């Protein structure tokens, strides 16, 4: 479940935490190499277990709204690209499948941080977070 993937809003992207130490966290790059990297709690180390967005519907974790926008592209990578798209393009890409997003709670660059991890997600597959089969096949209940 959401515990192992740490979401990084700094220079790197996504990590897998194995163990915590009082200097450095023992993590793995979620990548093709998968190297053991010392993580430091300064480079915007957030839990992806924590990331959620409150919208017109219930409280939706970032993984489930990833599913909703990924549904469009059939499990491909993000065609938006956050480092080429305008701020208007960011919210309009989300509003293609979910136009019920608000601008009150969703205002903290929530889609922008999402696209940053979203390209990394499809890069190695991660595990599974969308009913389009990349590794497993999910069932819609959420």
């Amino acid at each position: 479940m959401l515990k192992t993937i740490l979401s990084i809003a700094g220079k790197p992207g996504l990590y897998k935490l194995i163990s915590q130490g009082k200097n450095m966290l023992i993590v793995e790059t979620v990548d093709a190499a998968k190297k053991r990297v010392p993580a430091y709690a300064h480079d915007k180390v957030i839990s992806l277990a924590d990331i959620a967005m409150y919208t017109d519907a219930e409280e939706v974790p970032l993984s489930e709204v990833l599913e909703a926008v990924k549904k469009k592209e059939n499990g491909a990578v993000a065609s938006i690209n956050y480092k080429k798209a305008s701020a208007d393009e960011l919210h309009a890409y989300f509003a293609e499948v979910l136009p019920n997003y608000d601008r009150d709670r969703v205002h903290n660059g929530d889609i922008k941080k999402l696209i940053s991890w979203y390209n990394i997600l499809v890069n190695n597959g991660i595990t599974e977070f969308v009913e389009a089969p990349a590794l497993e096949h999910h069932h819609h209940h959420h």
